[PDB]
């Protein structure tokens, strides 16, 4: 859609980038909500209303096709990020999911280099991307993330698309949903969103899940069909790496007697360790808490190899199929080689609870426990706290006290 005349204000972020020899140098980012949470309106003469919904091709009486809805759709900047729960301090970056007016805004941002007109594309097959955070305030079926998309670079700027990633363009994920707009340009019809999707981080403080989510595609395809379900060109499960799924339960959770213990804020450090071809073959996660590295678990559970890291072997044994089928960690590898875009959001699932993440083989809330309308209870504020995102050379993003 095309930029209006509102200013968009960027929220900016100090990151960090290491070495073993140089240590972590801080650098300038900045923060940018996805495009489609920005106020999008009609231009002047065609009267109020929008200019479509999720999950739909936007209205064919202002989009009939690209062009027109390019000239007929207007996106306003956002002056005042934390309007939608995103601000800045520092190193840090606060995701609120509900507001104290009664908004739920749920924020999905982008991270953006220092120019502000191109994402920082972060290329981590062979290094190791570590942050802290405070998860305090993720009950049970909230979703605190934060991730890797295939995004294009400029969020595909293009003469019909002349706002690019300064307004947060070019979203795209496993799950190949449809939205209104796609790459900046009217779905007028209808296809889904795809592309390759590394899960660093999703979590609350009830459960912590690591998935790789491969595609036979690379970049940003529209699907249409058969292609966007779970038989397509999307992993949609992804291989997931939780130790309530591997039968390990005193590893992550509220208390000290949880090794992570998710009362205090502790620091995520994931490595994507290559074969000596340069393929991406291991990922591994391990945490620091108390100036004390927490190493991995090994798997405890019958039928799952024996192992503290993923591979191929561990997701297909646990039933990943179209993780294996659509490019297995190879191909992950290969579009974390090409470069991806750091996506981070808070959200929560009315229709199944995010009952995955945390419920059953997953962790250990009950049932209706992460329902939207259970967690407001519980937590009437949730929200996340990212700090001191750094990532480089493995085994340099972390320092345990001496
Ligand atoms: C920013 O974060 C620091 C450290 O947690 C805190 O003490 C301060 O009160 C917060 N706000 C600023 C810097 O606006
Ligand atoms: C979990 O692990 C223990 C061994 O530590 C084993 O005895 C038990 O059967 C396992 N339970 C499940 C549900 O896999």
């Amino acid at each position: 859609q095309k930029p209006g005349e509102t200013k968009e204000v960027h929220p900016q972020l100090t990151t960090f980038r290491c070495t073993k020899r140089g240590g972590c140098k801080p650098a300038t980012n900045f923060i940018v909500l996805d495009s489609l949470s920005h106020p999008i309106h009609r231009a002047e003469g065609l009267g109020p209303g929008g200019c479509g919904d999720w999950g739909n091709p936007p209205p064919k009486d202002v989009c009939p096709d690209v062009e027109s809805c390019a000239k007929n759709c207007i996106m306003e900047g956002i002056p005042d990020y934390s309007q939608y729960g995103v601000t800045t301090n520092g190193t840090s970056l606060r995701l609120q999911h509900i507001l104290p007016d009664g908004r739920v805004p749920s924020p999905r941002v982008y991270l953006l280099d220092k120019t502000k007109r191109r994402y920082e594309m972060l290329h981590l097959t062979g290094f190791e991307f570590t942050f802290d955070v405070d998860a305090t305030k993720l009950p049970c079926g909230m979703n605190s993330a934060l991730y890797l998309s295939e995004m294009h670079p400029t969020g595909a700027k293009s003469k019909y698309n002349p706002g690019g990633a300064y307004y947060g363009t070019g979203y795209c994920d496993a799950q190949c949903f449809v939205t209104p707009f796609i790459n900046g340009l009217g779905n007028i019809e209808g296809k889904g969103s795809c592309c390759n999707e590394m899960d660093i981080w999703e979590a609350n403080s009830r459960a912590s899940h690591v998935a790789p989510h491969t595609c036979n595609k690379k970049g940003l395809y529209l699907c249409e069909g058969e292609e966007c379900a779970f038989e397509g060109v999307c992993d949609k499960n992804g291989c997931g790496w939780n130790n309530y799924r591997v039968n390990v339960t005193d590893y992550y959770g509220r208390g000290e007697e949880f090794k992570v213990n998710t009362l205090k804020p502790f620091t995520v450090v994931t490595q994507f360790l290559a074969n000596r071809r340069g393929k991406l073959e291991k990922i591994h996660r391990f945490y620091v808490q108390d100036g004390k590295v927490i190493e991995s678990f090994y798997t405890n559970k019958e039928g799952v190899p024996y192992t503290n890291m993923i591979d191929d072997e561990f997701c297909e044994a646990t039933g990943s199929r179209k993780y294996m089928e659509l490019g297995a960690t190879q191909g992950m590898g290969e579009a974390l080689t090409r470069g991806m875009v750091l996506a981070m959001s808070i959200w929560w699932d009315q229709g199944g609870n995010m009952e995955w993440l945390d419920h059953g083989e997953a962790g250990p809330c009950a049932k209706g426990e992460g329902a939207p309308s259970n967690i407001v209870q519980v937590e009437p504020f949730p929200e996340v706290t990212y700090t001191n995102l750094r990532w480089g050379e493995i085994g340099s993003t972390y320092q345990e006290l001496q």
